[PDB]
């Protein structure tokens, strides 16, 4: 397929679906997808919005499926 | 050879073959290949469809060979 | 979205917000974002300014959110 | 040198030389090189043909040298 | 910012400042920056000059800050 | 600097200098640099010539410095 990663993150962002982001070092982050660009995902939890590099993400697991 | 990765994922997707996706952090994911694009594989199990970055995949092991 | 990583690092740099930079090897660095370019972030603490490769950064966690 | 990786994998493929493929997570795969493209190696053992991403391969060790 | 990584390594090289280079596998190298190019840093210690791939470097920590 | 990685590997290859190649998974390989291309280094020891992906190499340590 073509051009699927952005619709997936946009659906999560617009529907406010909580996610778990598993990083290549074994860190698991949880929060809301606030925004993203070519390189990063901005992930907000109750404390702060942090900047996650896509190159370090292995998988993004939503709390429920988003229908693209 | 040339242009083999997409036929392999497409065969898995169309034939509904279960896979194991081994990630660079040692996580093993199991499910169905729902879709893919240049950067990601959408992997569905009984809970959710998650977005897996190809850069984090080491190997994809089908439950049976697909014949391309 | 588009062109978000540079506004985020610039806000941190200009507002002097302390950060934690988590690296893919499990090192956590703390300090101030002094500068950055296409490839690196220069991170200053009380000892020195060190050069961090973006490819090795998983997430940058500010002490407080920056509003872009 | 120039253009050596494809002759090496092609020699292994055509001569049916068993290989060990060491991945960046510490997995060692064994089998035959069935095919490859810009991004992947298809590796067959007695069970299945699996798709290995080149980005995850550290070294490919043949059972004997191939003479290119 | 723009074009900062080369001035940083050049300052270290010209001023003979000792560095610690932390690699993604957890190796820490120490020595002098002898030279660098698009892909590598040549790092000299009392034994030898070794070739370090930038893709494997997480952070370069000078013994003192260099002023660019 | 510019265009240093190839002169370094070529000097090792032509002078038959033994090397240690440290990989991102912690494997250390030893042998002779037989050849290289844009993506790989062919490393020969007494058993076989193996194909090492540059993306997986952290540092190459010669038994003695090569003078470029």
């Amino acid at each position: 397929g073509q051009m699927l990663a952005d619709p997936f993150l946009n659906a999560l962002r617009k529907e406010h679906v909580p996610v778990s982001i598993y990083l290549v070092n074994g860190i698991k982050l949880q929060g809301q997808v606030e925004s993203f660009d070519q390189y990063v995902v901005l992930l907000r939890n109750t404390s702060v919005t942090q900047m996650v590099y896509k190159h370090a993400i292995s998988t993004i697991v939503p709390a429920r499926s988003v229908n693209l």
